[PDB]
Formats: structure tokens, sequence, C-alpha cells
DNA sequence: TTTGAGGAGTCTTT
DNA sequence: GAGGCGTG
DNA sequence: AACACGCCTAGACTCCTCA
């Protein structure tokens, strides 16, 4: 059925989502009604469409549209879509602001100058600001100005912004079941598909797992159109924090405080409290949590350090949201409070509430300790006993280092040149492990999943399938994934830890005969350079090994999956292996590196950091 | 008025 | 978050 | 030497802007 990749893509959001009665309660008439619509188009109409959707939202010229692949001539495939309603011509290009902003800066020169009273030169931005104020005290030339910037910009279309809406409204609820398509594509600016998305949707195969919701996410229509809203603002403050924006993110992030301290009442709410964990992230607050959480980080930018405590006090001040981000929050403000704000009496507090919340955990909670024992343990400090107070003494158990040298040129080295982690690879090659991989956390990952692959895709959970296109159970990074999993993973677990070199050898075998290519989240199919390479090094490490980071990836994903060595190695025939966290000139271990390597050692593994030093 | 660097916008695959 | 690499 | 920040994140390609 011969469709170009971004239709195929395309028509994969609107099937996946259409599908769902749920989801479809969420439309108006008027809004189903454009997605028919859609349908009705030709196969060309619909061409266009998808590429004109995945376009910036404004004018264009209709000299800059082309697509030989959609048609050698455009006009009907236009004229299609504007009976349609999906577009727009020049025709109701009304605005003036919207008129210069098409044209060019050698356009703007031409109409500044067949108009005297402009001054004919300066930015395109400074021409702007001019032909608006001119048009807007002496009101009827401003007209003639419109009728020639008209003329002058030529034939333009832009996409009509309200059946977008819908489509845009569409592709969040796609998005949530895939985290989120990412971090900031369907969150907002003006919502898309993510590349990778747009790219590959419809050749991507999914793993098979049984579709099975009891549960609403979002009570009515309303309460959708108020999650899609404060997606795109919390997507709009991270465009600006990434364009350095910080001031204009500041004015949008308190803007959002209090759109959300408006909403606080609202009956919508007490049945989003009531979600599931793997579920609530899902809701309106949620996101602005999220939102207020990255108000703290432009705080911090700004240097306004009393007032980033604040926002950290009365995130942590409630348990509903982001419970997860805790570690990341008691730490931000202990942090703060010590470092920024020099207040030790509440910077003990801190860390001590901190370290009673069994929600804090792997790097933020040794952190947390580490503060802890800075402070019980300096001059500036003996005016206490209050921190001699019952320390879980929580001494991460120490580990081999070791210097290697290269060349300077990320840091680039010589050998041909090569990365930090490349150039230890190669001294661990002349130190007799034949074999190795830099991996990180996904050599672990994808083994885990190998390994569990029937268990993490299992039938009997309620809600954590929603729809066709997951790539994870949805609680796959929370707490319950282990809990509503125990007896399975329990006995998986037990059973790899007693496997001999070889039980393991075919369990991934079978995986990856019958799952090979299917998109799961733990899963590179690349990642081994053959099935063979995976076996070869489960063959090395083991059963209990194995069996222990699998036992951890499952119970704490959400705090487990980072922080693992950036290199497995490991002889071909003695069958000995060492993990090798690289650590460059300029760096040292963060938190989670070290639990892990503390971790690994605890299951009884070769653990080394070797240290790169340049010449 | 010429030249050049950095910006913004678009596209990728079945 | 994730993690490296560079400055203060 | 210990501790913090800051910055970044795909890649290629084209056409545009502004100095
Ligand atoms: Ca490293």
């Amino acid at each position: 059925t011969g469709h170009p990749y971004y239709l195929r893509s395309f028509l994969v959001v609107l099937k996946t989502v259409l599908e769902n009665e749920d989801d479809m309660l969420l439309f108006d008439e008027q809004e189903k009604g454009i997605v028919t619509k859609f349908y009705q188009l030709s196969a060309t109409g619909q061409k266009l469409y998808v590429r004109l959707f995945q376009r910036k939202l404004s004018w264009i010229k209709m000299t800059k549209l082309e697509y030989e692949e959609i048609a050698l001539d455009l006009t009907p495939v236009i004229e299609e879509l504007t009976n349609a309603g999906f577009l727009q011509t020049e025709s109701e290009l009304q605005e003036l602001s919207e008129v210069l902003e098409l044209l060019s800066a050698p356009e703007l020169k031409s109409l500044a100058k067949t108009f005297h009273l402009a001054n004919p030169n300066g930015q395109k931005q400074q021409l702007v600001d001019a032909f608006l104020k001119l048009a807007k005290q002496r009101s009827v030339i401003g007209a003639v100005i419109l009728k020639r910037a008209k003329a002058l910009a030529g034939q333009s279309v832009r996409i009509c912004k309200g059946p977008r809406a819908v489509f845009s409204r569409i592709l969040l609820l796609f998005s949530l079941t895939d985290s989120m398509e990412d971090e900031d594509a369907a969150c907002g600016g003006q919502g898309q598909l993510s590349t990778v998305l747009l790219v590959n949707l419809g050749r991507m195969e999914f793993p098979s797992y049984t579709i099975n919701r009891k549960t609403h996410i979002f009570q009515d229509r309303d309460d959708l159109i108020r999650y899609a809203a404060a997606t795109h603002m919390l997507s709009d403050i991270s465009s600006a924090m990434a364009n350095g924006n910080w001031e204009e993110a500041k004015e949008l992030a308190q803007c959002a405080k209090r759109d959300w301290n408006r909403l606080k009442n609202h009956p919508s709410l007490r049945c989003h409290e009531d979600l599931p964990l793997f579920l609530r992230c899902f809701t309106v607050g949620w996101i602005y949590t999220r939102i207020l959480s990255r108000f703290v980080e432009i705080l911090q930018r700004l240097h306004m350090y009393e007032e980033a405590v604040r926002e950290l006090e009365s995130l942590l001040s409630q348990r509903i949201y982001c419970p997860d981000s805790r570690g990341r929050w008691w730490d931000r403000l202990a942090l703060n409070l010590h470092q920024h704000l020099k207040r030790l009496e509440p910077t003990i507090k801190c860390i001590t509430e901190g370290l009673a919340d069994p929600e804090v955990r792997t790097g933020h909670r040794l952190s947390l300790y580490q503060r802890a024992v800075r402070l019980r343990e300096s001059p500036s400090c003996k005016k206490f006993k209050h921190l001699f107070q019952q320390l879980p003494e929580m001494a991460v158990q120490d580990v081999k280092h070791v210097t290697i040298t290269g060349r300077l040129c990320k840091s680039v080295f010589v050998m041909v040149l090569c990365s930090v982690e490349e150039l230890a690879l190669a001294h661990y090659r002349r130190s007799g492990f034949d074999q190795g991989i830099h991996g990180e956390g996904s050599t672990f990952s994808t083994l885990y999943g190998l390994l569990l692959w029937d268990i993490i895709f299992m039938d009997g959970i309620p809600d954590v399938f929603r729809n066709a296109c997951q790539a994870f159970p949805l609680d796959l990074c929370t707490d319950s994934f282990f809990t509503s999993r125990r007896p399975a993973l329990e006995a998986r677990l037990q059973l790899i830890h007693d496997a001999p070199e070889e039980s393991l050898r075919a369990w991934v075998a079978a995986t990856w005969h019958e799952q090979e290519g299917r998109v799961a989240s733990l899963v590179s199919w690349d990642r081994f350079t053959s099935l063979q390479q995976a076996q070869d090094l489960v063959s090395c490490l083991g059963g209990p090994v194995l069996s222990g980071v699998c036992r951890h990836l499952a119970a704490d994903f959400r705090h487990c999956r980072g922080g693992l060595p950036d290199l497995v190695v490991w002889n071909s025939q003695s069958r000995h292996f060492k993990l090798v966290e690289v650590k460059g000139p300029n760096d040292r271990l963060s938190h989670k590196q070290m639990i892990w390597l503390a971790e690994l050692q605890k299951l009884g593994a070769e653990v080394e950091v070797c240290h790169v030093v340049a010449v």
C-alpha cells in the first residue's frame, strides 16, 4: 500500500488512539469530525498535510513548497486541503505582523524604500516594530502597506490552528504510552512527532502483550485539555532554559505556579490522587509539579537560593506528586542550605529527614549521608552532637583503582583518534582481556531484558498495557513492577542464580530468536555484535552475578538504571571478567557509580576504576 | 556592495 | 535524568 | 584538592541574516 514513512507513522498514531473508547470520550463531535475529514482526503492531500503539520506553525511562501514525490504541481492538493478547512491561503492572511514576518530582510528593504516614511535600513526585527507603529497611529496608510506587503510576499499558505490542535491532542495521548515520545517533542512548542517516531513508527514491530485497561486516566475532554495545557507550558519553560532565556523562563514558571494554584481544589484532582503511581504521572498535578521542579533549577541559575529553598520545602511537603524526585529534592535542598545559605542547623534537619524518607535511594541517599559525615566531622560544626545520632554507617566497600596514560589531542586521544573508554579497552586487550564492550548500563540492561522478557511482558497486570505501541509495561519504573510480579520474578531470579553456563546460553538464545528487532526499552538489539557474543558474555558472568544485577534493575529501575560501569571486559578462554569504570583526567565517581561498584563487588565480581592521565 | 559565520528550518527510511 | 568535560 | 557550576545532547543540508 505504498505510503511514504511520514504518512505511515502518522496513520499509526491516529489508529492507535482512536481504537480506544476511553480516549475517544475525550473528543467532541466537531473534533472527531475533523479526524474523519482527514481520512476523506486523497493520499496526496494527506501526504502534504502531514508534511505541513511537521513544519513550524506559520505562513509559508508558495515558492518554498516543493514535494515532487507528492505532486509536480501542488495547487490542486492545496485547494483540496483548503476546501477541507485544513489549510488557509494568503486570502485569509489578514494580520500585518504576520505579513511582515513572512517577508525576507531584502523584501523589508524594498518596502522600507517604496515607503518614504520608513528608514530604509536596519535589522529585520527593527523594520517590523517600525512598520507596526505607523500602521497603528495612522491606520489608513497601514492598509496600503498590508496590500503591497501581501503582493510582495506572494502566494502563501498556513496550517489551520483548530484542526492542528486536534491532531496535537491525539499525539499527546499517543505519546504518553511511550513515556512522552521524547521529554520535549509531543510536549509542545507546537507539538509534532519525535524524529525517531516520525521516521520509524510505520516500520516498528512491538513486543506482543495483552492490552488490559480497567482505569480512566482522564475524567473528561476538559481534563485532557488541562493536562495538554500544562504539557505545552512545561515544554515552553524547557525551551527557554535550553536557549539561555532564564528570565523569560522565570515569568513562565510563576505564571504556571499560579495557574496550578487555581486548579488546587478542582474535583478531577481527587481522582488523579487516587490513581496508582504508574498512571498518576499522566495528570495535570504531576506535570505542574514537574514545572515547579524546573522552577527551582531556574531559581538556582539566577542565584536566588532562599527562594529555591522555599519551593524545595514546598515540594517535599507533599507525597502525592513526583515521589521518585524526592531524592533530587532533599539532596538539592541540603546543597542549597549548606553551600549557598550557610545555615547549618537547617542543613542538619534537612539531611535527617531526607535519610528517613524511604523514597530517597542510591545516589541521593549516599550524597545525603556523605554530606552528613562532612558536617559532624568538620571544625565549623563541633558545637553539636546531633549527627552522632544513629547514622546507618553506610560504608560503601572500597574498590581497586588503576591508572593508564594516553596522548591527548569530549576528550580525544591518539593511539587514529579515539575516546577515553576506547583507549582503556586497548589497555585491557593487552592485559589479556581480548573481549570487551563499551556499553555502560545498556549492556546489563539488554541482558536483563533478554533474561526476563516474558515476565516483563507477562499478562495479568491491569493497566500496565493500554495500547498497541508500548515498549514496556507502564509500571516498569516503579516500585510496583516488582510487587505485582513478585512470585514470578522471585522464581526467575532463583532460577538464574542456579543456572549453569549453558541454560543461560539457551535462555538468551530463546528470547533473541523469538523477539529480535521487537522494540523494547530495555533491550538494544545491536548492543551485542551477535547473539553468540551475548551468550559468550552471560557465560562469563554466570548465574549469581547476572541474577543480582537483574534483581536490582527490577526492584528499582527508576533509581538503578544509572551508574553501571562504562566497560565489561573478559578473557575468552579463562572466562575471567572485569567491570571497569573509565574516568578521564577531568572526572571522578558519581554517587550512583560508587553504589553500583559496591553492589557488583558484593555479588563477587571483579570491579575496577581505570583512570586516564594525559601526556 | 562583497564576504563570511552563525542561525533557523527542514528532512531522514523501507 | 545521564553523564562527560570544562571552569570557578 | 574538594566542591560547585555551566553546557550539552544527531546529522546533514539548505537558505537567510546580519555584521
Ligand atoms: Ca566514564
